[PDB]
């Protein structure tokens, strides 16, 4: 249709996503965009190959590390509720760890990847007893607060501590309190039986259909399954666009900037770059998950900003996801795929789509 921005947005998105899917052999994708208070959802391809099922409005994708932002939102909710202080030590809240290295690690450190805990949970830790034994024996290579090391283990502690401060399990905190209050009714840590037909298969590096295996503290770090529509609602909530007072305060406060590292500002799990955004710096800023970098505190912390590009990547064995939004422009994007394809491509496609939107 002529003279309508919807047709123009669909053209932009189609022209980038179809070649992306072709050259990376991605079976199915959903892309959700919000701009000018309006929402646009585009579905491509297959949620499963055999029996084949199309991607639809109801299709659930694994979002991997986007799950970390929900642990951060829970901790922020606990903070604005007066139940959690981010400057206190981890061992203050986890008394089994008193006397260990966690006497000198703050909750803020595990919420900003500055504890020094390693990226991956050790494979042989299966239960709480093994986890605590590992944590009581652990010592960082550098003092907590000096370096940024992206960590699933630190995120796990952030979510565990937040949930306990609210007097519930993490799974209950998310599925009975947080997601319902955000109106995200098709988002789960455990997909129920009536939604299994909507749960896309992921396709791994051998093109085999796979679903994520949930291990200890995995809910916090990589457990969320959701639709692109639900995550677009989350993006709008993070920009204050929805009615839904403590929940809005909690969402906004996760965008507080606590450390600078490389090109990015580390917020509470979210990461942000200056807007207008340099594509080279956006690419550099999204290549920080596996190496150590120097972290410099921002004190007083930088208040939540409008004139920034806020983003998070996530992946599992079978899936690749990305969210970005710019509060000053009330625009955002969610890209979900059932193949894990390189983050530089996710970020470049997102940059091109949001740059087209004014
Ligand atoms: C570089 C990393 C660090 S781990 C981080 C995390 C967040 O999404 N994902 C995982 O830890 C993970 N599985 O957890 C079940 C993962 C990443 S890549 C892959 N084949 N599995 N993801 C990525 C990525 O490529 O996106």
């Amino acid at each position: 249709h002529a003279n309508i921005d919807e047709s123009k947005i669909k053209d932009t998105v189609d022209d980038l996503i179809q070649p992306l899917m072709q050259k990376n052999n991605i079976p199915g994708m959903s892309v959700a965009v919000t701009v000018n208070g309006k929402n646009y959802i585009y579905n491509y391809g297959l949620a499963a190959k055999q029996p084949q099922q199309p991607v639809t409005e109801n299709t659930l994708f694994e979002v991997g590390s986007l799950s970390k932002t929900f642990a951060a939102t829970l901790a922020s909710y606990a903070q604005v509720s007066g139940k959690l202080s981010l400057d206190q030590s981890v061992s203050h809240y986890v008394p089994e760890l008193r006397g260990s290295s966690f006497d000198h690690v703050s909750v803020l450190n595990v919420g900003t990847h500055t504890s020094g805990l390693q990226l991956f949970m050790p494979e042989d830790i299966k239960n709480t007893t093994q986890l605590m034994a590992y944590l009581k024996a652990w010592k960082p290579a550098d003092a907590a607060g000096t370096h940024r090391v992206y960590s699933n283990i630190g995120t796990g502690l952030l979510g565990m501590i937040a949930a306990k401060s609210l007097g519930v399990s993490y799974e209950d905190a998310i599925e009975k309190t947080l997601l319902p209050q955000l109106g995200m009714h098709h988002s789960y840590l455990k997909v129920p039986a009536d939604q299994m037909e909507n749960y896309a298969w992921g396709y791994n590096k051998k093109d085999e259909p796979v679903h994520v295996n949930m291990e200890i503290l995995g809910n916090e770090a990589y457990g969320i399954k959701t639709t692109s529509s639900d995550l677009l609602r989350y993006v709008q909530a993070n920009m204050g666009q929805l009615k839904l007072a403590k929940m809005q305060q909690a969402l906004t406060a996760t965008h507080t900037g606590y450390f600078k590292s490389g090109e990015i500002t580390q917020d509470l799990m979210w990461e942000q770059l200056p807007y207008p955004v340099s594509l080279p710096n956006l690419l550099t800023g999204n290549d920080m998950a596996m190496t150590k970098s120097v972290a410099t505190p921002i004190v007083p912390p930088l208040p939540p900003q409008e004139n920034v590009w806020i983003n998070k990547t996530g992946s599992t064995n079978g899936f690749g996801a990305y969210i970005a939004f710019v509060p000053a422009k009330k625009m955002g994007i969610v890209m979900l795929a059932n193949k894990n394809y390189s983050i530089d491509q996710r970020v470049t496609v997102a940059y091109k789509i949001l740059s087209s939107l004014e």
